[PDB]
């Protein structure tokens, strides 16, 4: 199982829309010590609970401070505070407490629905940190089985490289409705040496075949430790005749009008068991299998896919919501924290508390991991893999929702009511289990601070947070100056000194 190291897992979850901390400071050599000295003192400042809560609040008052901003600043703070997870957790606990008082005076059922605010993103990051080894230990096995099961089923049928449509899929939109026709083929694959075999199809483009070839050629090697596909040509080597470089477009490619077909293995008449090596090196639309433009036939296709993947899905959902394992202490801690919050504000409604939990964990962490296997595994995905995992993720979402049509709801009509019962037991088991003492939680939090190798990019995160201090400098100073203990603890002055140092 090609598990990502914690540092890459974290980068990818913390910064999903990219890592932005893998850059040079871009500060001139003469200024570097001084700037870094200021970054050090900003790190110190961030340990003042007062400064940090004022900083977060002030930024989120700014109307030019977007949802992308809020989520990015949340992740910069996570990385900056990752050495001090007990303090980070205290910050999260305070912000949650304010969020609940705010939402109790609105509609508390709408709380934590999105990932647009700093607190919502701090929670996502917190869950991700705390549950890393749980995924490593228990969820990673079934989640990868599913990935590999989806992969092997799809690879067995036609995939249109232009439209992205597939024979085997869970979304009817992706469904290659036109029943195209093809021939399975197995090649003798070399890496120009000795020859490994590859299960390809004759309708595969040379690019699609090259991927399938690289997977087996590098069967136990991590994608990061592979060459770029573009650096390798595909060479068909029959015995008597010449070596033939194959590609998606060349002088042999079929073209009619303003259409040009992508060159497949069938196009070159590459025969079953052929030796293919991998070696180094104007308004006309590409098409592959069918040009770009529910019956029993198509629903049956989709249910066959659903049916074939169901063991994998059941095994994964079972493990995420299991009551047969010790509950991770962080999940117990946080769900109890949610139960306490509910009690303090007189929320007796279990639907609201159910909602809060769903929005803290399943529909914030697990749905993320289901949709994005590349947050956990050193794998690459495809648009159709993504569309398949989305349907299963939607089915998971529907299991955690209380509202009793989209194609997930068709294919998982039977299953959803049953997964709901699993979710209900799950929250109940957690509430009932022995609680996590503060010392137990702080020990867990302290080990999470050092139990990995690599640099999450704190130095650059600190610099990135400074950019936001610069952008809203006057607003943050004004905000600390209009506050008693901030003035008393010289917070305004300290930020001034940091800015002086950093420019």
């Amino acid at each position: 199982i090609p598990f990502l190291d914690y540092k890459v897992y974290a980068e990818r979850i913390f910064f999903p829309g990219h890592s932005p901390l893998h850059r040079d400071l871009g500060v001139p050599e003469s200024r570097r010590p001084t700037v870094e000295q200021g970054l050090g003192q900003l790190s110190n400042l961030l340990n003042s609970k007062l400064f940090l809560t004022k900083f977060i609040h002030t930024l989120e008052t700014q109307r030019t401070f977007s949802a992308r901003d809020r989520a990015y600043v949340a992740s910069l703070l996570t990385v900056a505070l990752h050495g001090k997870l007990e303090y980070f957790t205290d910050i999260l606990r305070t912000l949650l407490s304010d969020l609940v008082a705010q939402y109790v005076a609105k509609n508390p059922k709408l709380m934590l629905r999105r990932t647009e605010t700093v607190v919502e993103k701090l929670l996502t990051n917190w869950m991700s940190i705390c549950l890393y080894t749980f995924v490593r230990d228990s969820v990673g096995e079934p989640l990868y089985m599913l990935f590999r099961g989806i992969k092997h089923q799809v690879d067995k049928g036609p995939v249109d490289s232009v439209t992205g449509k597939a024979k085997y899929t869970l979304n009817d939109n992706r469904l290659l409705r036109e029943d195209v026709e093809y021939r399975p083929l197995t090649l003798n694959a070399l890496l120009a040496a000795q020859g490994v075999p590859v299960k390809v199809l004759d309708c595969d483009t040379i690019s699609q075949a090259k991927e399938k070839m690289l997977d087996q050629l590098y069967k136990g090697v991590p994608l990061t430790q592979r060459p770029d596909p573009r650096t390798l040509d595909v060479e068909w080597r029959s015995g008597v005749a010449g070596h033939l470089i194959l590609s998606d477009e060349d002088v042999t490619s079929e073209v009619q009008g303003l259409w040009r077909r992508l060159n497949t293995l069938q196009h070159y008449k590459v025969p079953d068991g052929a030796t293919v090596a991998l070696v180094p090196c104007g308004g006309i639309r590409p098409w592959h299998l069918v040009k770009p433009s529910i019956p029993e036939i198509y629903l049956t296709r989709l249910l066959s896919m659903k049916g074939t993947l169901q063991k994998f899905v059941d095994d994964l959902f079972q493990v995420i919501l299991s009551t047969s394992r010790p509950v991770p202490l962080a999940v117990k801690y946080f769900f109890d924290l949610l139960d306490e919050q509910a009690q303090q504000h007189g929320i007796s409604d279990q639907d609201t508390i159910h909602i809060w939990k769903t929005n803290s964990l399943p529909l914030r962490f697990w749905i993320n991991i289901i949709k994005n296997p590349q947050f956990v595994f050193d794998v690459q995905t495809s648009d159709n893999m993504d569309a398949v995992l989305l349907v299963i993720a939607q089915t998971f979402m529907d299991a955690c929702t209380l509202a009793d049509s989209p194609i997930n709801k068709l294919l998982y009509a039977r299953d959803i009511p049953r997964y709901k019962r699993m979710v209900e037991r799950y929250y109940a088991d957690i509430r009932q289990t022995v609680p996590a003492s503060d010392q137990e939680m702080n020990s867990v939090l302290a080990e999470l601070s050092w139990n990995y190798s690599g640099d999450l990019g704190a130095r650059v995160a600190l610099h990135e947070l400074y950019k936001y201090i610069n952008k809203y400098y006057d607003q943050i100073i004004t905000a600390l100056e209009e506050d008693g203990t901030a003035q008393k603890m010289q917070l305004g002055y300290r930020l001034q000194q940091i800015a002086a140092a950093v420019e």
